[PDB]
């Protein structure tokens, strides 16, 4: 193809690019998430400066993708860090893994999401709602719910996906040294909250050292919300860069 | 971790990157090569300018990676193209497809390889070596070899392995805009030719939309070697960019 | 736990009770309804007193239960028999057999289903709704529809899932004495009917010593509907106490 | 049965019938449409007179049936030829395909549309809506697009779902001679598109005596839609008959 | 294809009709009849005038056509009701169950056999010849002969596939309206006989909405036969018109 | 059924009760029994009023009924705690997981056994005793004992079945209000144990919020027996009500 | 082998018999039996004279022979008819189906024993006592009972397994003439009874045409055991000489 | 059942006799043979008297009852022993195995055959004929011959089918005592040989004290013969009373 197409391609391949463009619409977006409290230090190893901790709380995620537009069906699972950048708090992605590469290959370079490639699975074992997630063929997390014991109220759940999400864009140079090293904020504004609920929540956790999700270890379950919502993927911006 | 620790990191997640740092050691990579002519006009339509074609040639690939340092034990296939920049003749890389995710992250973010996840094979069927690649749960290519049947000159072999590879390097901004939009050449030196075969060689094409290898039909077998070499991957050079 | 505590518990075991308190919300509940004509003389042993038997009737029952609230995701089937009360007609709830422990504990002993452990199956067959029950490893009821041959009046259907339901709690003492040996009274208030079929309709039953449905044997199929709708159960009213 | 009550019986078996009365009940029927360029020869031997081509188009069809009344649960996937009669735009019905029934006898018997026995699969395969028919063991389509890549205009694709259909009706008397023999029309009238889709999309083909699909092979892809919606099976007209 | 030419074919699809143009040779086809007595009350209903019951018995029918020229190779299962028109004998066919589109297709279009889609066995399991028939999933009717007990007059078999059978062709208008609402008449001539067997048998059926054999339960075995026979299948003819 | 007869049911469904009476003689009922320290907080939480805790133990036990008159072959594992109920030492207990409905029932609804569904085995692993139990289908605990290395006094294993069992009956009323609270006592008279052994002893637990065994977590492994014996299930009586 | 010690083998093949030579020691044999009401039409077709039937009755038998010496480990099924001979009452042998030839042999050849190979499997379902009897590879007979629901009588299940066994000896000539036609008497005389139990029990029974149990349909079912005995089967006695 | 109709029964089961009368007609009975020399010492213990060895031969067989009236679909195999009774040459019947129960019977029962169960095949593998046979779940033999080699003449093979086969008949009297001990001659009288082969031949034997066929082990092989024929079960004759 011709310069002036060639310019106009969002990514490579070329002619059947890793993600197409935007925008992306998870229509009936499953989360499961779980706040637990973990290990102050080891949680402060973790975080990146300048963000802040309060608590040492960790945000537990497992979230099927019933029906992404421009991705596909999947599932992703991982943990987000409720932090603070200059008093604002929001989650810090701290990692995540799913089992399509499009939606890999579009959070990494378009956006700034931690992704790696990971195995979850989110169902209902008759009365328990159970997430699951592998790395390889190895388990790393078990998540369970009693099924939709308590209903949650739809705005606080509204007002829970819609927290700002800080994370970090690290691109090298072809040498190796750093060429974007930034710190990122993105927040949903297109959300619509189906449904919203709680119940008796646990987490199991397993070590594994490309997944090592148990680097942060449950010490306490603090909260939990099954969500059912529409959403469309958010614009990230930087709001710290560590190359001054 | 501190502001200054951060910026040390080569990739996210954070504590746990995509990939580690280099030097990425290719140890007994069997390459599986067939060079094809195709239809002009669709490879004319795939091949970036300012890139020149002569003859309309394909160079199909598939590459075991037996055991590759940092990365591990994976396979590999797609399609290169015959070029030429400036005169310099080397292989355009139009797509490949890959099981092993920190490869896939390497190859895309700190090179430019036009990656993509898919589940290649080689193998031998008692007397044909044979190549399969599938993107998801569907075949897309299978190519078979009469086993070992003519010895080639090991280095011819290197000279083919030692060409230079053509790269497009294409990262959209956060608001889809175009970041970086460049031609780079990877060329590759640390090489170690064990062995270098050629035989009757075939190549099963089947139509995939987000695996497209059909689009550049085989019209003829031109050549093919199966190769056993120690590689290490080389970094690229920007040759061309395209945001002027 | 502290004593006051103890009694705002619902159930037990204390600290994961066998079932979460209500309401219990039953989102898109399936039936698959088929009344048919039987034996009076069976009839008769089956039905308690003061319940008045007209025609010989039963009504085999189907239920999947794809999303309630609190429960989980089920499946259940059963037998309820045409009956009425001091000239108030509602069914009778015989025997009903599900998939969900839960789901039995809270129907035996916070209302008074007559409620086992059993494994039913609604599914379509290409053609036909098929409605399968296994009490163990044993089937012991098969039903088919031909699929949505005929729409049902919905306001029809609604009045049919919002009669009375008269069943039998009884409880006995530590000892084996009588203790709660109740008539009670379910209706359902809170509905909505999304569709309502017919079809050709057939039930085949199967004699098992302990899940007898087959003692009421199908002599003539009556009437049939299969009916989508969202409920949420009713509170229980004694009616009628045996003890007094 | 006396005679009156047989003549009020829409099909044979008498006492249960190869398919029930309508109206046919559409919900969530599924449409992954593939419009492609063939050989022109081919087409013509293909077409029946007096319908016109212009260019050599045919649209690849599978088509998820997943909540038909009276019918029941079914895939179906075939090719229609864009065509005209008497300066009316259409799609002629060439050959379908489908694993249900009482779907093939209502299609052939009550309208004339081309059905044979078949088992299509519609799925999404992670990144990618899959569509494959086999006839009988043997696989001879396999369709392929990127997962809801760009958003169609509802509407338009209302108007493709709305495109008068032209089928052949051919029944033979006892002795095998020319019972009926008629050009029909049937035009969707009760429709509501859910949601409309695009992609890149990929068309594989394969060889079988008895569902010949590959005699209009695949030269180019034009256009692509997945759509949801819900509809009426349209009644036909005679719009032509061959032995008047 | 030329408007001459379309008139010419028998069926549709046009160019890979549902079934080809006879005559259909059945070679090695094996019979496994049994008559047996059902209600006189539930044959009424299921035989339409003008066709008289004497006795009321139904011959069930398991079909194995091992090497049938334009069809195939499958299995058929059914019953038929002997009857009398005009004081003639015959079999009334009533409804047949195949594995075969078609075999389906040819009996229904070209002449008018009761045919639906289901799935017959016949074989030996040891001792005992078995024939089985499932619609669907489901299991509807397994028949059982003591292998080969005792030789039939080979004449007398002839003289029971020889004798005429009635069928109702029922075809509606595209509007649902009656079009063909014809009985007709079918005899056999040209046969061979290979061999002829009875011994003891029995016949189990159960419930099916879709394949109702049970609505004529079996009330006692009269009789029985298992033969193997080359025919080739008759001409129909009409013998009566309900729309006249 | 004549009111009188209803009088004289031990349960419900009538015709078919969910247990029947007994006396229900475990006949060769086997003991897997894991004594082990927890936290002593998350003990407290769990305990009820009246009852009290002197050091952090729990019992956890697995127990196959290999033949239990009334109830059948079955399996059940849980957790029982070492308290004191004014002065008189005794084990609560905190929740049990079996296979069979009947003895759920029973165990619930003629005594107060803390019972839900689950899924435990006991069986010997070459040189291993283990015991295992899954919630639905996850694996919540798994214990292991080489097999009968030292021998324990049977009278010592008598003693230890003949301890008190301390049990909630917790039964709400028709609108969720306390309509029996109490707690009761249940204690083994007739025994023969047949043989008592003890050696090196593991319990190692998972987290899941339906199973939740895990929230009492092994400290220290105390003691262990494995014990087969013939029990009489014990006559309960309240011995403390929670609203007098 | 010597003329002398061929006399002295008890069957055939000669180094090598059938059976071998008793007492057979019947260790934990399981009886399984069910008496139940058919027609007693059907009844007298199939007892012959000069035995007598009182009530139209037939038992059922399912047996779990779990050690027997000289023969091995088996289950059997069948039909006893409780019948008298001149005024002493015993069991009719009707039909008995076996895993076991040399089982089946000693019972047709050394005794009068009905035998035909068939399969058996007496299993405890976790609720319910489950016996079944396959033909083939067809199921014909399913007994149910609720698991030890209530003690029986020993001294009484002893009687029951002391009565008269009647059997019909018919073996004929090389011509199929008559040679032996004998009626004749077994009593068990060497019998401990380990338990004996009853429950509600339920029969399944199929039709098939060399298992034909259900020639005697089950029409109520009026009484059952469960018991595990030793037994020595006995010495038989001719009674009645139909060729004297 | 009249005592005069007890008395003309072939068999018991009464009402379903272990086998029927005959003619048993062998469609396309399937022979493999293998003659070959053993140990004359373990030969003689084997064979009774009065029959006469000559040299230290067996012959090995395997038979496919492709279609056998009366009998059914089956496989026998088995030794036979070349012998002389008063200076006739025939074929002293050792011992057979068979997977048919009717067979078994009638064979020891009508005739004299030392037959057991057992689990033969015949089947070519490619290139070899290979007969085997099971004792249970144990392999005992396993013949193998290539394929069709070389033709052996009709009527030689006609010669060797019509063998006399010597039998011994002994039944034993209720107490054990002998009550029938002949030797029997049966010979076969219809035949066609419808053809017969030989080749190279081996038979590979294993020990099994159930089925001995290794006590004649194969010391060479002599002879061999594939033949495919039509039989009647021959007529079977006393010749030696070993009573008289």
């Amino acid at each position: 193809m011709v310069k002036d197409e060639v310019i106009k391609q969002i990514s490579t391949p070329l002619t059947s690019p890793a993600f197409p463009r935007g925008p992306y619409k998870f229509h009936n977006r499953e989360y499961f998430n779980i706040v637990y409290r973990t290990d102050m230090d080891a949680l402060r190893k973790v975080v990146p400066e300048p963000l802040e901790i309060d608590e040492p709380l960790v945000r537990f995620e497992i979230m099927a993708m019933h029906d992404t537009s421009g991705l596909g069906c999947y599932t992703e699972s991982g943990q987000a860090i409720p932090v603070s950048f200059n008093g604002v708090k929001g989650d810090y992605l701290h990692m995540m893994y799913l089992d399509n590469e499009p939606a890999i290959a579009v959070g990494r370079e378009l956006s700034a999401y931690p992704k790696k490639l990971g195995y979850p699975k989110l169902f209902v074992d008759s009365d328990t709602l159970v997430g699951t997630l592998d790395y390889g063929k190895l388990r790393v997390a078990t998540a369970t719910m009693g099924y939709k014991h308590k209903a949650l109220d739809a705005n606080e759940a509204k007002d829970q996906i819609c927290r700002p999400n800080y994370m970090l864009k690290i691109i090298p140079n072809y040498d190796g040294s750093p060429r974007i090293c930034e710190l990122i904020n993105a927040k949903i504004t297109d959300v619509t909250v189906h449904e919203a609920w709680t119940g008796p929540t646990r987490l199991q956790l397993f070590d594994h050292a490309m997944a090592p999700l148990n680097d942060l270890p449950v010490k306490e379950i603090v909260s939990s919300s099954h969500i059912l919502a529409d959403i469309i993927l958010p614009r990230a911006e930087v709001i710290y860069d560590y190359l001054k």
